[PDB]
């Protein structure tokens, strides 16, 4: 089995509440699966190329059935970048995707990740009643901190963050995914090393049966 | 009357059909407030930075009352820029933002803006019972495009571009929006022409009552 951990916090799992529980989850599961390989994908540290006017060129290159060296030098280490992405991605068995909450939603490279591996022919094709995922097999946990509480009632509906990453997976084919909410230590913040402390016993606990 | 047009589409007007709605209303609305100035923001082209390890060190020196120099000069460039954007906006009446839903999201350098323009003590401020809005006097419009049909009915729960967007926004204090939805071009590209005029129609009669 081989797990992505991907990481899209700028801080180490010392002074951040998500790390610290993706860290446990990490670290409880290839204790239990010692054969299993896991690859962290730091987000804030590996090339992530945005969509922008150099892609569409690249695509429209492709799209014409151009190869590699039609591109520009810029052009070329984008999509060489976005490619290893992409296989990365398409190759794993799991994914586990560690965030904090950021004005409603996750980390803008989140986004840009997510813009590198759904891609058509690739991770999702059109149907006939519209766009299913590719991907079969897989299996995704979202750790998600954050300040307020929102993994469940009214505050739900302005969790953006993860009700689209949960879309865009689905999307791809990745329906089976778990969700760890580390929630509310802003608003209570004497209870926020016991709020860490359950959060990392519910991840340990995940780690035996993910 | 200061008008931000906010971009974040990698083709002009030329190869875009929310670029073309968009420049349709800055053009009807010049034309009916020729004193108003309106300032382009193209953020494929714009120093938006993501906020990083670097931007968390700044701030932890400003916590600590440090000053300006106390950063490196990797720190200041990103803080600079990030000042420059969120001046910008604070200073602003109007907002026109024109996105295109990929992956049933805006692209991210939209979540690297919000996060330069949502800022504690600046667009916003903890109250008692929940964090307030600060900015006063302001209207929004997004354009939005999109290949498939979001606008209403079931669907709309995953126009997650458009919801988060609307969410930010009203967070800051600006809850006087506005939306136009340029939709369908995809699902029915034979009506592609139409709808585009449509929407065109819409933003030009819009723009004599923004
Ligand atoms: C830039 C920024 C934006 C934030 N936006 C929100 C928010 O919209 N809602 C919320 O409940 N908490 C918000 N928070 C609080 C964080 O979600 C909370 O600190 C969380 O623990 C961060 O995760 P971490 O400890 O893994 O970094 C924000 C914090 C920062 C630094
Ligand atoms: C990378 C990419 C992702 C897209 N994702 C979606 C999507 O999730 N849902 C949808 O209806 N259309 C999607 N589309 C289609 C576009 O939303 C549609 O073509 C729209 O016109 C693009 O906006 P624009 O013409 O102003 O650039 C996507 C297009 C691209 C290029
Ligand atoms: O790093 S901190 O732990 O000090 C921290 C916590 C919350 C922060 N913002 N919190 C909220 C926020 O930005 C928006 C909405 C919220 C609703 C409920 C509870 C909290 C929030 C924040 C913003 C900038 C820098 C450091 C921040
Ligand atoms: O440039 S195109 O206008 O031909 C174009 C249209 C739709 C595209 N659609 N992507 C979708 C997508 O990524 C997800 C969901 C969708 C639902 C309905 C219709 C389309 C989508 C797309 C993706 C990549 C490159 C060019 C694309
Ligand atoms: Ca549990
Ligand atoms: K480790
Ligand atoms: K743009």
């Amino acid at each position: 089995t081989k797990v992505l951990f991907i990481t899209a916090n700028p801080n180490s799992a010392e002074g951040s509440f998500g790390m610290a529980v993706g860290e446990a989850f990490i670290e409880a599961y290839k204790n239990e699966h010692p054969q299993d390989e896991v690859v962290t994908i730091d987000l804030f540290n590996t090339t992530v190329p945005a969509i922008d006017a150099d892609v569409f060129a690249a695509w429209g290159k492709f799209a014409a059935g151009e190869g590699f060296e039609a591109l520009t030098e810029v052009q070329q280490q984008k999509v060489a970048a976005m490619n290893t992405n992409l296989e990365t991605f398409m190759n794993a068995d799991r994914y586990v995707f560690v965030t904090p909450m950021w004005n409603f939603s996750y980390p803008p490279v989140v986004k840009a990740y997510l813009d590198n591996v759904a891609i058509a022919g690739k991770t999702f094709k059109y149907t006939e009643n519209g766009p299913v995922g590719l991907l079969e097999g897989k299996k995704a946990l979202h750790i998600q901190a954050t300040g307020g509480v929102y993994s469940e009632g009214a505050y739900a509906a302005v969790d953006f963050g993860r009700n689209h990453l949960k879309t865009v997976l689905g999307f791809v084919g990745v329906n089976d995914t778990e969700y760890i909410a580390v929630e509310g230590m802003n608003a209570n913040p004497e209870k926020a090393q016991e709020i860490k402390e359950a959060a990392i016993a519910n991840a340990r606990e995940l780690a035996k049966r993910f």
